[PDB]
């Protein structure tokens, strides 16, 4: 009824988008992991007369949903998806996309990665984004390379329009405990890598992490704090 939807709100399988701001959405839905239930983010981007996705709703079924939560809330079609690292949050699902005539792409490292892990791949890369502080455009957003954080490949997207901050899982919501999962994590560069999106993106408005409730850009710094206690 308006307010951000949280875990225990949203049954595995089904999506819930929340309004952002003028043409920017976010995508929310839950998944099992390990005998453990999760909510994850994702964005959605008005491009004209369509739609550019940002990240999977973690599954296949999750993502089959998503397209008719779209299809229903905002009646655009979905032409193409980022994916912002490799994980299953990120591209699991792309194989739904690739059948509902969406075109995929993920930098070349988020590629590689999925690839040697077993996970959906993106059918294409995109290349500008190899080094660290690397920026590209990509319809209506702007796509940031930060450096290594949650994983290597981490991308963070910008929409300049609304000056909405999408950090994905680079960046925790400001009541994490934790740093979530740090299985591909550089955590003694991930501050580092947090310091260069603060830097870039001093304009930021709203901030959106991976997992959890948008806020605004003490996010950023929120997340080095529980990164460098984790580490500590
Ligand atoms: C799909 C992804 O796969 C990661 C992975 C890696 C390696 C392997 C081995 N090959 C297998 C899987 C995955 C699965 C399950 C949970 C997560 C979480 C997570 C997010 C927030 C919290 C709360 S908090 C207070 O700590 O911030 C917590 Cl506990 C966890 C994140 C995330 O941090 O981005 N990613 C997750
Ligand atoms: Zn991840
Ligand atoms: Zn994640």
């Amino acid at each position: 009824s308006g307010e951000y939807p949280t875990v225990n709100e949203i049954p595995v399988g089904e999506v819930r988008l929340y309004q952002i701001a003028d043409g920017v959405w976010s995508h929310i839905a839950t998944q099992s992991f390990d005998g453990a239930v999760y909510p994850s983010n994702g964005l959605i981007v008005r491009d004209g007369d369509e739609l550019l996705l940002i990240d999977t709703a973690w599954g296949a079924k999750n993502t089959a949903a998503l397209l008719a939560e779209i299809e229903k809330q905002i009646g655009l079609p979905v032409t193409r998806a980022v994916s912002t690292h490799f994980h299953d949050d990120r591209v699991g699902g792309v194989d739904v996309l690739r059948a509902a005539g969406v075109a995929t792409y993920a930098s070349p490292s988020t590629r590689r990665l999925a690839e040697a892990e077993g996970n959906e791949i993106p059918t294409h890369s995109l290349e500008g984004l190899s080094s660290s502080g690397d920026a590209v455009r990509f319809g209506p957003v702007e796509l940031f390379y930060p450096g290594a954080a949650h994983s290597t490949d981490n991308l963070v997207v910008y929409v300049p329009s609304a000056n909405v901050l999408y950090g994905g899982c680079a960046v925790h919501e400001l009541s994490s405990t934790s740093a979530g999962n740090v299985a591909d994590a550089d955590l003694a560069e991930w501050p580092t890598s947090v310091e260069r999106i603060q830097k870039h993106y001093p304009e930021a408005e709203v901030v959106i992490p991976g997992h959890g409730l948008p806020g605004g850009l003490d996010l950023l710094q929120h997340t080095a704090n529980v990164v460098k206690a984790h580490k500590n």
